[PDB]
């Protein structure tokens, strides 16, 4: 359960869990059927805010995330993939991160060194 | 010794060391006498690019760190201090965490999701 620590004003900083849920994602909102990646998140002001999806494919290109309410649906737009590989049982895998389209630099970056040493353990 | 992973183009991520080394910060370049933080680096086209310093003091304004080529000596800039308290032997501490003036946005979160769990460790 990966983390990144989050500063609240007065320049305190602080550890915050990366959460992660598992989705649907596909090439089309509608190609978006059984989940095949996990969604990196963190709730702010509005419930669930997904960064990243790692995934087996990189043929995503859309996410499905059921509304925080059971009202409806909301559907994501990915960029492009981000291939590098770690350890699995079974054979290593290419694992491919996706960053949410217009994802903040600093976001951006936030995630990208918070499972830096995730990808590296072999 | 914390990390954070590298993008090498076509899109490939791939674990880079988050590296340290202490040095000698001070309010002035001047009072910058023994070292008293720990800076964080990578090492860029041009060897050493310090990111962040890790302190016990907020007092702090600039670093001293002497050319890798025993040349001389680089000045950089100190951005406000960052507080934050971890768990430490002999007591918690409030260590302050400075972030280099002009530290890109990328950068910026790079290290804070880097060492986001090591500051939660109790």
């Amino acid at each position: 359960f990966l983390e990144v620590l989050f500063q609240g004003p007065n320049n305190e900083l602080s550890p915050v869990a990366l959460r992660q849920m598992s989705c649907a994602a596909g090439t089309t909102q509608t190609a978006c059927t059984d989940d095949n990646a996990l969604a990196y998140y963190n709730n702010s002001k509005g419930g669930r805010f997904v960064l990243a999806l790692l995934s087996d494919h990189q043929d995503l290109k859309w996410a499905r995330f059921p509304k925080s309410d059971g009202t409806g649906t909301i559907y994501t737009e990915l960029e492009p993939p981000c291939r590098f590989v770690t350890d699995t049982p079974k054979g290593p895998k290419v694992k491919y991160l996706y960053f949410i389209k217009g994802l903040n630099n600093l976001n951006r970056g936030m995630v990208l060194g918070s499972l830096a040493a995730t990808v590296r353990l072999q």
